[PDB]
């Protein structure tokens, strides 16, 4: 018996008086105490909706309904929100497409563009290893790759992760981006071969034959991995996927590979590279999930496990905008002497 009903009732009482800042803390607290508490989700939805935060209200109702599909108070409200959410999400994909288009208006040989592209190349390597706890600094990663000399006082393992990423990004940018044709299984194993080849050569480029623990999660049985990965690459080359928005498609491709967890190590890194391969193949620039976005990343992945991928997609879309804003942050300004 969760003792959050107390918290929910006070929240409703505060809301009645109009102490809304005290209400949402009691709402948040009620779902801290019981995250699967239908009345608190539903009531906190209505709350959010009164403040015109439609996406949150809709998330909350959608959570309530994944737990209790027949909860009539939620069913009625999510009918009203779902269409307005589709609208809001669609307008954000338009602003991103705006910035992509402006970025792809820059002549290919532009120097400023050349320099920020290679600056952000080291940024993407730094963030994709640092988000997992790799203690190497940006300047250390540039040092390792520009020269070929190991950084003093940093483990071999950390530095091989960096070289490994570099080896993988070469292979994608050289081979797979330009290449007309299907994204085969062999492509995904080849990325993983390079990602992990310097740290764990034995496992580098082959699927796990064992069960794994990923925190409190247990991904699919190793005998389902082969089946589910063949459904994945079939979906990657399918007509439905090309029917999706490319950012939407890239986000789903990423989440699916994370969920399947087909390798022992380097699923995260291997699926952040696949995401970028998908975006680039569609004419979109590759993107970075910054180190400091670790919590947001975990939480949106967790929301995707609890039956709602939309927050994850929105997350990837915001990361896409933040990349474009950076590329655009190198554009011409009037000046004379």
């Amino acid at each position: 018996s969760l003792e959050a009903r107390a918290a929910l009732n006070q929240a409703l009482e505060m809301k009645r008086q109009g102490k809304r800042e005290k209400a949402q803390k009691l709402f948040m607290h009620a779902l801290k105490m019981d995250p699967d508490f239908v009345d608190a989700l539903t009531e906190f939805g209505i709350f959010s909706e009164e403040d015109k935060d439609i996406i949150q209200a809709d998330y909350l109702y959608t959570r309530a309904l994944t737990i209790s599909p027949y909860h009539e108070k939620a069913l009625v409200n999510r009918d009203r929100t779902l269409p307005l959410v589709e609208e809001i999400d669609q307008r954000y994909f338009s602003i991103i497409d705006s910035k992509v288009k402006k970025v792809m208006s820059i002549p290919k040989g532009n120097s400023a563009l050349r320099r920020v592209m290679e600056e952000t190349y080291y940024h993407h390597i730094y963030h994709t290893v640092a988000i997992e706890g790799n203690t190497l600094t940006l300047s250390e990663i540039r040092h390792i790759l520009e020269t070929r000399y190991a950084v003093p006082g940093k483990s071999d393992e950390e530095q091989n992760e960096v070289i490994g990423m570099h080896a993988a990004m070469k292979y994608i940018n050289t081979t797979l981006v330009s290449r007309i044709g299907s994204v085969t299984i062999s492509d995904v194993l080849e990325i993983h071969r390079r990602v992990l080849g310097y740290v764990d050569p034995v496992e580098a480029g082959r699927f796990r034959t064992t069960q794994v623990l990923v925190g409190h999660h247990i991904p699919p049985h190793p005998q389902d991995v082969e089946k589910q990965m063949q459904e994945f690459v079939q979906w990657l080359n399918s007509e439905e996927a090309m029917n999706l928005h490319p950012v939407e498609f890239a986000a789903l491709a990423h989440y699916k590979l994370v969920y399947i967890h087909p390798f022992i190590d380097g699923n995260g890194r291997t699926s952040r590279l696949l995401m970028n391969l998908i975006l680039m193949q569609a004419g979109y620039p590759p993107i970075t999930i910054r180190k400091e976005q670790r919590s947001d990343y975990y939480h949106v992945l967790e929301a995707a496990n609890e039956g709602d991928v939309r927050p994850f997609i929105r997350f990837i879309a915001k990361c896409t905008e933040t990349t474009l804003d950076t590329l655009l942050f190198a554009t011409t300004e009037y000046s004379v002497a």
